[PDB]
């Protein structure tokens, strides 16, 4: 697959920061990709290189083959619930349709840089830090803000000329089968394993920090995460609560070293909120921290997490409900005051279609600096 | 593929029973298939035709080459927790090791009838009956029988001479997407959706009933399940509770028809169980059943699933544990008194490495024959 | 003695079958009971009625008073080194104490039928059939599967109401004087001959087939049994051998007239064993059959077996070792490859506590039928 | 039961010997006893108190009455085959009868003393010789000549008159529940535990010395006895070899204490043939002798035993055959020249119904004094 022609890819601009303790903030000429997957695919003659996700086996029998026939072009981000103004995002979960109501757009966006490659943030020893707006994001649904190790280039080789202009070569530590892994035709059927740092994972209910160590071979599929509620604080994140989402907060996540410095070793990954200019105190006293993390162990626990975060990571924007556990184990039972059937899909589409999530102002840097 | 030559694959004889109101229940040869997934494959040569659960591109191309290369070898039931005596089928979700200690054996498999195909159990407006023991599996394990409307041949086509001899073809509401669809080597990257009647899925702590109706291009993936637990009855089913899960009991789920008669159109699955000889009292007044299925609404509800137990489907004995969500959807939260964290598969090696499921007197026929 | 209210007696179920050339193999609702002396009994005010297997003369002077006075409670099968599952019995030689480590529980179970008597195998002219898993048992033990001539309701009279359903009346060959003799204290200390056809008794390293005539007084104590081994065939029935012990096996036992049916005339005695599907050949050329019976010549030879298997007999599961001459006679010596100390129980109990037979699939019915 | 008139008791008379060191071998006024259940027993009016070998409830319901209403009439020894000659006992495995040909009698003597009690054999620390004549028990004979630790007077009680002088009162380490335990109707049914001294048993073909020690409860079945063809020696017992059971023999037992002397603990049971005046060589080097017991260590091993044999024992005479195992744990198969068959008594019947066994010159005393 290589660039289409139909729909040219113009990249929506968000503007991030990189904050150095001494210099400030300085502005970045980011923007945002929609993933791979939700774009058009098809030959000069304009058949097809999709069928239901997969391939047309005819026009995609091996790579080569792709590589020579398919284009992919590019999207309407407006029509796929995708916008920016200045530095900030709104993604939306739905939107209307000529057909019938709504669709279920879901976005899945990168952050790409001005050289055409995915932004490499090397949050080690360092902090991430943004503004969110959950007010929408009711039971069920799923903000998202997390880093993936995926390649600077979408694995962009011979075959695949898109790259990262079209979201190529996504991955998480599910260690996900894909039609096109790593920028190829996976045409070995393997799954892509990467290291995921999950930073903001939740909506207004409930919300969940959780890093996934990870192998060449394998990840930490449950990962060691932290949920207040969960954790027995189940007054602390919610609406009119301490963190209060009815309004907007910041979450600030610092990525701690043993030798305090990003020269190297993780130890712990501090989080901590503020809204209204002042700092919100910790649910846990001494600081809400991922310190041990037990599941991590059996791939390196916390050690190769950081060494991924040296290496370099690709940011993920994304906003998706369960159709089939309905987030449940995000934002009902033990972990969120949602009940069971609360979060079904169809029922979010009928309550609340206008569900969005607006991330303001990314900037990643020295811990203190980005504020 | 085709059948190979290095491990003949000799079928664990399990028997099971076909009853009639009036002639009560008559012995069937039946037997066991481990799922293709889980076998050894190769070529003449014996470089492996697999790759991580992928394929050796080089062997593996197209279906025309594997069909014509790779040769599928049968397995060591026994070494794989699998073992039947007479009436009786005994699965392990571990097995020691000659390297390490336990080794996560989790066998998966299909009632394989005499004439080398899958039984095709024709449930509508009938009943199935068995004995299970889950005084094993404790929180986080999930015992499984359920039926998959699969192929009665396992797709075997002219590439796969192996069929379901070799357990070829699985699929399930989940609409996977395989290496091998239906018997060819998913050539296309489609996924696999089929009807998926879950009759028991559960561990000695909690169990849910759980229908899942299906279109030909999806399924009903959050199915409209039973779950007394979940339903507020947090003291009938469990260890010395009402159902009393410490010793041996019998599930029995009647596909109750509008004409009561298998002639036509399901209506309800109603479950009773007995245990001792007497029968146990229901849950919910009035009887444990399934009448209403909101969820399954766009894909045919009731009706779907019932024309489908009409066509036959393939019984399917599996064992697992979940490395990402520790089953807590089946035994957590709200629908059981396993906590969080309990229900992780490294906790569970670690104290209870023994665990199994027995399913003993596997019977289906007219309601009530059965017993 | 009656029946007793400290521990009910809950029959374990044992599926059985009874199949006709014709209508295949039927499903049986049968059950296993404990032979009468393993129990417990007592008055009222709980001293036992019992001591050392004897009576207690003054709770026990005659019969009409034991009827009168004392209960046989029923016992926890499980902790006898009972299971069964589905069509499979599964029996310990031992069973871990409290106290010390290992008691020697040596169960004699009886296949008892739905109305509470003994189910009355008529096997003239036909042939019943079964699989054991002889594995356990080593040098020294003694699996056993034999017919005896009981009374099916126990011989149970006005001052034993217990019967069957308590394992009452008991005998063999052997002519056995008891405590019980057929259902009454045995006031005249008489022993209890009648008619007993040992289809299987032996172990993993030999075995015999033999039958036993008799007369009203007296019975032919050496059967005119077959036992390969000893029979110069020392490498046909062991570990790895022929019929391979190592593994579950099938044992076939054919009664032959000579009007060909069941209407008359016992004429020999056909040994078929079967183990993986495929049929093992015979011993003996021309088949292993116990044609010619000398011993039981002053009996009636064959004769008074027959109309015996006429009449009806009960089923009997035992496995017990030799604390005298440590089984020798079956396994040892010509009769088989272990040495004259081998057997010793102790030696066994050390060596090998966890020994235990599994029948299982017991299915008596027309030649052939049963397959 | 009594004495009775119809026939009087007259013991045959057999002289025995005690030897001390220095005074030489006194001549005893000792005689032989048939064992109690050899006779014939009645009321007044002639009805017989037994059936079948046990008793008639009418007559002999408790002890009491039997004691008041039976008596046990004296019987032929000559047609019992039994006689003596001086210090020569002779007992005949069979007769001639008035109906038939021959009727197998089988006595079982006891040597009586003068005042009308057990001779009390007090073998601790001493030494028992006799001669045999074992040239006519061929293969399945039993001679046998052993120590049972009886009550001197049969248990003779108020209801039991007739005690020794009627051989009342047998028991053996085989623990055999009898009509008449230890003098009393056994009401209780249990049975008689002793320790038992076998010191000869055997034929022409092979023999055995075997020591069985006992609890008050319970006795060691299987003796740890001692078989020279056993012991891998099959040329020194038998016809023509080393010892030469064709001719007579002498049979030398001494019971080795720690001490040295009858004061006290047994070490060993030392065994030493001589026939022609020529003190035959040991079989295996160093001595055949029993120093370690084995099997009886659950019992007290050779403490017990030799206890026992200070409290003194009572001596047993006895002949006879084995209609069940053809006494092959005797002579045959690894312990005998014996075929499985050949010890078949109704073959020996056939082939030597002439069998006797003659014991000659019993005398006990201080070791090396009988000579
Ligand atoms: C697949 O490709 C072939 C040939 O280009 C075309 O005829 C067919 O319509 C395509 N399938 C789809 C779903 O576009
Ligand atoms: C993805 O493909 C690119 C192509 O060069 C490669 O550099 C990168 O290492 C690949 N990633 C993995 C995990 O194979
Ligand atoms: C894949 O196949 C090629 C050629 O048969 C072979 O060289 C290679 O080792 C195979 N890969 C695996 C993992 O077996
Ligand atoms: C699976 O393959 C067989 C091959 O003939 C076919 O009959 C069956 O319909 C296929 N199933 C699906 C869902 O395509
Ligand atoms: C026998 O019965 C009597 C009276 O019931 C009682 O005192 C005695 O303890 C019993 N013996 C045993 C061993 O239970
Ligand atoms: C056992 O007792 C019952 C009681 O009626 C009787 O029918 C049966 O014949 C008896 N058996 C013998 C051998 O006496
Ligand atoms: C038992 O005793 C009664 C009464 O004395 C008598 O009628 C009966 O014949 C006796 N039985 C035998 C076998 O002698
Ligand atoms: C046998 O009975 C007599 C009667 O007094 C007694 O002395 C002796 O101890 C009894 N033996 C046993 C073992 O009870």
């Amino acid at each position: 697959q290589q660039p289409g022609t139909s729909t040219p890819e113009v990249h929506p601009k968000l503007t991030t920061y990189k904050c150095t303790k001494s210099g400030g903030c300085v502005a970045q000429d980011t923007s945002v990709v929609l993933d791979w997957n939700y774009r058009w695919m098809h030959d000069a003659n304009y058949n097809s290189c999709t069928v239901n996700g997969g391939v047309n086996t005819t026009l995609c029998p091996d790579e080569a083959t792709c590589g020579k026939n398919c284009f992919i072009e590019g999207v309407d981000y407006a029509a796929s619930g995708v916008t920016t103004s200045g530095s900030s995002l709104t993604m939306n979960q739905y939107m209307p349709s000529s057909s019938g109501g709504y669709s279920s757009v879901s976005p899945r966006l990168y952050l790409l840089d001005s050289d055409g490659e995915y932004v490499m943030l090397k949050l080690n020893g360092q902090e991430l830090s943004f503004d969110v707006d959950l007010s929408a994001l009711p039971c069920g649904e799923n903000g998202s803000l997390y880093l993936s190790q995926m390649d600077e280039n979408g694995g962009a080789n011979q075959y695949n000329t898109a790259g990262a202009n079209y979201g190529s070569g996504y991955c998480d530590a599910q260690c996900p089968v894909q039609t096109w892994r790593n920028g190829t035709l996976n045409t070995s059927h393997q799954g892509f394993c990467c290291n995921e740092m999950d930073i903001l994972e939740g909506n207004s209910r409930a919300n969940a920090l959780t890093p996934h160590s990870c192998t060449a071979t394998a990840c930490d599929s449950a990962g060691c995460g932290f949920n207040p509620y969960g954790s027995g604080y189940k007054s602390y994140y919610g609406p009119g609560d301490t963190v209060d989402t009815s309004k907007t907060f910041t979450i600030i996540t610092q990525f701690n070293t043993d030798n305090g410095s990003p020269s190297g070793n993780l130890v712990s990954i501090t989080r901590k909120y503020q809204q209204n200019g002042v700092d919100i105190p910790s649910a846990q006293p001494g600081g809400d921290t991922i310190s041990s993390c037990p599941s991590a162990s059996a791939y390196g626990g916390l050690a190769t997490m950081g060494k991924a975060l040296s290496s370099g990571m690709v940011l993920v924007f994304s906003i998706w409900n369960d159709n089939s556990q309905y987030m449940n184990w995000l934002d009902s039972g033990n972990a969120g005051p949602c009940s069971s059937t609360e979060g079904n899909p169809s029922n979010i589409l009928a309550n609340n279609p206008n569900t969005h999530v607006v991330f303001s102002n990314i900037r990643w840097g020295d811990i203190g600096s980005t504020t």
